[PDB]
């Protein structure tokens, strides 16, 4: 009954300084079974909380739906479904590229009971 | 803050150049808040030049960075910026050429580091 969906968002991003908080990824973590909360842990290139392009350029990710603890996002949410959007901050100077985020989702109980890798790429146009 | 500076891989042979020829590659990166970067030639390289053991001075050029009298600079807030320094076409080149410089990150310089690399022009 545990499922995750992680996709790049539909909004178009162009290189240059962002006027506004700009959506990049959307995440959905589901389970109707009893649980305490979730972890979203960056992996590989994306460690630190970044999306990373082919040449290695990094862009920080932010979410208003999840808390952060040193190196990963977390939330105590026992509902059947949690959603989170990861956005780029306003004022960030972003270069063109195909930026990939990799990470591992973890469901925990009042102890991790389910985990799964996520991976998505968002385009920044020139 | 990280800096990477190296000779390019293309072979250069002595004589007078036809087109523009890559000589070095530079990567300046920092995840911290910043306004831009300076690349300041130091030592024998002052003037923006690579210099061989016999004292032959060859001009460097870049289309990725701006120039201001005696140094390159760029306003770039992104986490990472790359530059290729090339020799101009029509330049006579004779050895082992060293460029020495200092990379600076500014907002006021908040990080800096010496860079050095040697490029071979063969007979």
């Amino acid at each position: 009954s545990f499922s995750v969906e992680f996709k790049a968002t539909e909004n178009e991003i162009v290189s240059g300084k962002l006027d506004a908080d700009t959506p990049a990824f959307h995440l959905v973590m589901s389970d109707s079974g009893e649980h305490k909360g979730w972890n979203v842990r960056p992996t590989g290139a994306s460690e630190g909380g970044q999306m990373v392009s082919a040449d290695g350029t990094r862009v920080d990710l932010h979410t208003n739906e999840l808390s952060w603890d040193n190196d990963h996002w977390w939330i105590d949410d026992g509902s059947e479904r949690v959603e989170a959007t990861f956005f780029l901050a306003a004022g960030d100077e972003v270069k063109a590229g195909e930026y990939q985020f990799t990470g591992r989702v973890e469901e925990y109980v009042e102890t991790v009971i389910n985990s799964k890798d996520i991976s998505a790429t968002k385009t920044v146009k020139e």
